[PDB]
């Protein structure tokens, strides 16, 4: 029991670090767009790319806000796009956009809250790593769901139990 | 404890294999945004400039890229191989690693296991590659990781299991 708890916690901490790395490499990727296309086109390319990531339904799901907290990308909550998210709350009462901004102002960090995986779905616990990308002038958040981390680690868990 | 640690390590490596497949998919999706609008030479130069930056990060993954025929397009560890056929390239442990990339890609994606330095002139160490043929770019793209790095990333988990004993 104690072993499984510390294992699960360690797997979550590892994923936190993975998200900071993935955010860095995603930034470096979209910088190609910004170097070579006009600003409006580069942003469109970034958000089309992030849609494709989310549509993959894999390790991470992106959320993007501007430095003032205007939501730029969030397919779970499409009606929020283009509006201030400063007063947006998750169902567990977290001002998730404020969290993104607070983490970014510190040079990167984490926000913890519940949200569905898709619009209208069951809410579940997740976390976001957010960072301010100087080139795009976007606060980019890579996010993962604890259910998915557990799924990915299920074979490890079953081996330890065996 | 020993059997525990063994099955744990093996499981962590298997997890990383899956991670590499996913990261390759999202990297392909990223580069496609400009393959769709620029000429091949320009788009390829951009993709490989990006991949240089990934490798320079010295983090989870390092890229290697070859063409469908095994010409090496990108490998900062082995810069003299770039622009040459890699079909007879052998790792220090005797693996035809480019042949491995291509055989894995022919199957729809897969793995190649070999020893290689982390940088040009470094000590060789054990690694693996996930490779996949990206039809849009017409490149065989390999995301790679070193076992030493996986172990480093998992050290706090290992120490926690050890403390519980």
């Amino acid at each position: 029991a104690q072993l499984m708890e510390h294992l699960e916690t360690g797997q979550y901490k590892k994923r936190e670090k993975t998200l900071a790395y993935m955010t860095k490499i995603l930034e470096q990727g979209i910088h190609e767009y910004y170097k070579s296309f006009d600003n409006d086109t580069a942003r469109k390319m970034a958000l089309d790319y992030f849609k494709r990531i989310n549509d993959d339904k894999g390790m991470i799901y992106m959320v993007v806000v501007d430095k003032n907290g205007v939501v730029l990308f969030d397919p779970v909550n499409p009606k929020t796009v283009g509006q201030s998210g400063l007063d947006a709350q998750s169902v567990d009462g977290v001002y998730y956009v404020r969290g993104y901004l607070e983490a970014a102002k510190k040079g990167g960090g984490y926000t913890y809250y519940k949200m569905p995986k898709y619009d209208g779905g069951v809410p579940e616990k997740k976390f976001a790593y957010s960072h301010y990308d100087e080139v795009s002038q976007m606060v980019i958040a890579a996010t993962s769901y604890y259910t998915d981390i557990n799924t990915e680690n299920k074979a490890i868990k079953e081996g330890v139990n065996k």
